[PDB]
């Protein structure tokens, strides 16, 4: 059944196959099937033969330390089946020039702007399918704000970044790759000559170990700010939107009590998180008893450390006055996610002007949303409805 044959060093009393691309709830929700982990049978790390064979920490505890002990539990192989401290922190410093707080507090009013246009677009229209109407664009036209790219662009780009995530055979993962690069290439070598104030000349001029950054860093430094920030809030948007279309009491609180969109946010990152990577062994090292090997690769799911009853109660529930949100959504360690600020603000904005605009909508009749599980989960599609004269053209 596609299993790998159990390593010797691995014991059988820790064999659970879970199958991070197939796990058996998904029609309960992704969330849900992967809570299967946190059921009391199962321990805290568990080895699956799916996918090649590798661990999984199950439990917020487990899966923090890890990301905290870089020596031992390496970026290099962070996928299943690229870089550790100190080069890592210049290129981080350098991202952080790009999309740290400061920036995203002087761009907030571009984000919301965004947003109000799309939505307004919508609103008379009484239907979208929002994962294609509106998670998708507003993410890339942040991008192609930030990155001071045009309009005419933004299919091409759309197209690449599919290629990646969901390929339609027409280009291999490597000519994406590659065609990206291509397309960014020529705007970083002219930006080194003739900087202006967006995201690609910031990152064309900054400097590495004491010498200009390459071509070839920059490429692939603007290449993961690009693709950072597109599935994973495409997702997350679907994923909380899908909910609020579930849940009107949800719905009214946040439009008696708008104060309370801050945490709220906090809250939806912490019930639809998303992520599960994985890092490498460095060595053989033994952790919480168990007894790890050089070269294993080990899936630590952001997605479980909110999930776990043991960092927060009731933990299916959605409750966006909880004291102590406790998650690990955007990641932990030194590599926590570069874009944790912007997120927060697009997400904020979006919730204050869908609210606004649309307050009332549902799910499509006879619609049943279907997710993905995989390094980023998510949501196939979203059909919404609403009746266009509950709406505010404000
Ligand atoms: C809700 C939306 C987002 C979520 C849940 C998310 C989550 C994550 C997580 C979990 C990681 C760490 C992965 C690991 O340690 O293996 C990460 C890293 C990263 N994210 Fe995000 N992210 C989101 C939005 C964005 C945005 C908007 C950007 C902007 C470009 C972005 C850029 C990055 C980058 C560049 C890294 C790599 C950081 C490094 O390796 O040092 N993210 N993200
Ligand atoms: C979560 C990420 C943004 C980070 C870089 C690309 C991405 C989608 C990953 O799977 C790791």
């Amino acid at each position: 059944a596609n299993l790998a044959p159990l390593p010797p060093h691995v014991p059988e009393h820790l064999v659970f196959d879970f199958d991070m691309y197939n796990p058996s709830n998904l029609s309960a929700g992704v969330q849900e099937a992967w809570a299967v982990l946190q059921e009391s049978n199962v321990p805290d790390l568990v080895w699956t033969r799916c996918n090649g064979g590798h661990w999984i920490a199950t439990r917020g505890q487990l899966i923090r330390e890890a990301y905290e002990d870089y020596r031992h539990f390496s970026s290099e192989c962070p996928f299943i089946p690229s870089m550790d401290p100190p080069e890592q922190r210049q290129f981080r410093a350098l991202a952080n020039q790009v999309v740290g707080m400061p920036v995203v507090d002087k761009l907030e009013n571009r984000i919301q702007e965004l947003a109000c246009s799309l939505i307004e677009s919508l609103r008379p229209q009484g239907q979208c399918n929002f994962t294609e109407d509106y998670a998708e664009p507003f993410p890339i036209r942040i991008f192609m704000l930030l990155a001071g790219l045009p309009e005419e662009d933004i299919p091409h780009l759309k197209y690449l970044t599919d290629q990646m995530t969901r390929p339609d055979g027409s280009m291999t993962f490597a000519e994406a790759k590659e065609a990206l690069y291509d397309y960014l290439i020529p705007i970083i070598e002219q930006r080194r000559q003739k900087p202006g104030t967006d995201a690609i000349s910031i990152v064309a001029n900054g400097q590495v170990n004491g010498r200009p950054i390459t071509s070839d860093e920059a490429k692939r430094m603007c290449g993961l700010l690009l693709v950072g920030g597109l599935d994973t809030v495409v997702n997350f948007l679907s994923f909380s939107m899908e909910f609020l279309a579930k849940s009107p009491e949800h719905r009214q609180e946040l439009i008696e009590r708008p104060e309370r969109i801050p945490a709220a946010c906090e809250e939806l990152l912490r019930r639809f998180s998303l992520v599960a990577d994985g890092r490498i062994l460095t060595s053989d090292y033994e952790f919480h008893g168990v007894q790890l090997k050089k070269g294993d690769q080990i899936l630590l799911p952001q997605m479980l450390s909110g999930l776990d009853e043991r960092e927060n109660a009731a933990p299916m529930h959605v409750d966006f006055s909880r004291q102590k949100v406790s998650h690990t959504t955007f990641g932990h360690g030194s590599h926590l996610c570069l874009g944790q600020h912007l997120a927060r603000r697009e997400i904020i904005v979006t919730l204050k002007e869908w609210l606004t605009r649309i307050p009332d909508f549902s799910i499509a009749p006879g619609a049943q949303i279907q997710h993905k599980s995989g390094i980023v989960s998510g949501v196939q599609a979203l059909p919404l409805v609403w009746d266009p004269a509950t709406t505010k053209a404000v």
